[PDB]
């Protein structure tokens, strides 16, 4: 299983990940052009390079974890002729069904091996190795890649074809989004009818209403003592974080063509909420429905 | 033992006055409808041609009617005919405000009264296995509950009058949004590329799973036994859920609610009930497009 890893994106995502690569025994090298992502990966073992094509240069895998497919598109255009034939690329960014299978086809008309495998669970899921990866690609190709996702995940799944692992986590988290509005709507009605939030919490739960937005996200202080309503509405899930995801998801509908109504109205409100609450946990939408 | 007067002996109605006898209650019994009526007779229920008459000998009075104006008028037709301190459970599903008027109304006649709407439809009235959802004073909900178990699979406190309604409401409002949702999300996948069954394990693993993915699916092949492999025999009709949605929207009106998903969920709806009431709601992921 051991591995020399190039690590592109040291970020709040990329940081944590790297280091449990590092502890599980493999060999990173990193890049990120901010020194100060670059230094902190340092501390925890990463080798760290002066260029990402000089990362990429001795690599067997190359993980990318960064902001967005533009960003993406152009680090695999400056280091895919810098890595060696058939080495395997795994982007672990959340970028869209397009730029995904875009940046894939440039990936393999080079010579190499590409997965998408983004992630859920945040930073805490990265530092504590439990991210979920949702996979796009062969399944020769994912289980090649399986030891080095292995130490930073507690699943890994398969999802289809290049771009099927976005595809799948951008459907669940307009969901997500969809059902954390909802939520907050059943509350802050439960509240103008008389009905407590501890007893409408225990419908819900209890009934076919149930779901993480209310057992363990409720938006309503009380009900769920370390769900964010009971710490300021601190991430968490921010605002900023759902409202790039319901972006993506608006992205795909448009390529698509779908209609998404209840998604694409979720996606307004996360996008107007997001102007002046960027930093709060994305449960905090429940504020826009009490005036 | 404990005597019953049933008014309302529909497709509710009786299947719930069955279980009352089979659990050895008397149970008097009044419909507007012959049909109803002779149904509920043929499996021991005592029927009466007004409903002052079935309530003459009644200690419990149940309510299983289509609104809240019958509900309020079968109140004051027999109201009077009660005995002192008869307790009155209306399990009629209705609006917040009417449920708190007709208790009220009772108890200032010195009757007992609680709201207990119920969820599980004709399938969980006849298995004995509804929720009901109740409102009121816990000592009536405990004087209550020898008569509530055998028509019950839960018996879930609310909270004061109206808290039953206000409760299966909100939860019902929720459900709508999820199920319109969850198939806004299974056609995407589809135009992604992405196949039905992996965005199913995906999101019943993921923090998106609820009900009307893991057991509505309303796509064929992820849960065989969900009504999109049976062409959306319901299940829960759009019919009801239109229903509920239009008393969730009474709710919204009522207190000055923001409630923008409910909303739309109940326009959406509303729209399809137009074409396709008789279809499990789920079958709203084929009605996007319009
Ligand atoms: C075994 C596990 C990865 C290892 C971990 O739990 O960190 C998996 O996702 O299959
Ligand atoms: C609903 C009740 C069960 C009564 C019964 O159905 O026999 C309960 O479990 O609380």
């Amino acid at each position: 299983m051991m591995t020399t890893i190039a690590f592109l994106g040291l970020g709040n995502m990329g940081a944590p990940m790297s280091a449990n690569l590092v502890g599980a025994g493999h060999v990173v090298r990193g890049f990120d052009p901010a020194p100060t992502a670059a230094s902190g990966a340092a501390a925890h073992g990463v080798a760290v390079f002066r260029s990402a094509p000089e990362a990429v240069a001795e690599a067997d895998v190359v993980i990318t974890m960064l902001p967005t497919g533009e960003v993406v598109r152009r680090c695999y255009t400056d280091v895919l002729a810098a890595a060696r034939p058939a080495t395997l690329f795994i982007d672990s960014s959340t970028i869209s069904v397009t730029d995904a299978r875009e940046v894939h086809a440039l990936a393999e008309s080079h010579g190499m091996l590409q997965l998408d495998a983004p992630v859920s669970g945040g930073v805490k899921g990265a530092a504590a190795a439990t991210l979920a990866f949702m996979v796009g690609g062969d399944e020769s190709t994912l289980r090649r890649a399986r030891p080095v996702l292995e130490p930073m995940a507690g699943k890994i799944i398969h999802c289809g074809a290049a771009g099927a692992g976005q595809a799948a986590k951008v459907c669940n988290n307009m969901v997500l989004a969809v059902q954390q509005i909802a939520i907050a709507e059943a509350f802050v009605l439960a509240e103008k009818l008389g009905l407590s939030a501890q007893s409408l919490f225990d419908v819900i739960t209890g009934a076919t209403g149930n779901c993480w937005a209310v057992h363990t996200n409720c938006p309503v202080p009380g009900p769920v003592p370390t769900s964010p309503a009971n710490n300021d509405f601190k991430p968490g899930f921010s605002t900023a974080l759902m409202n790039k995801d319901l972006g993506l998801a608006m992205d795909a509908v448009a390529a698509t063509g779908a209609t998404a109504p209840l998604g694409s109205h979720a996606a307004d409100i996360y996008a107007k909420f997001a102007a002046d609450h960027a930093d709060l946990d994305f449960s905090a939408v429940i504020h826009t429905l009490r005036a």
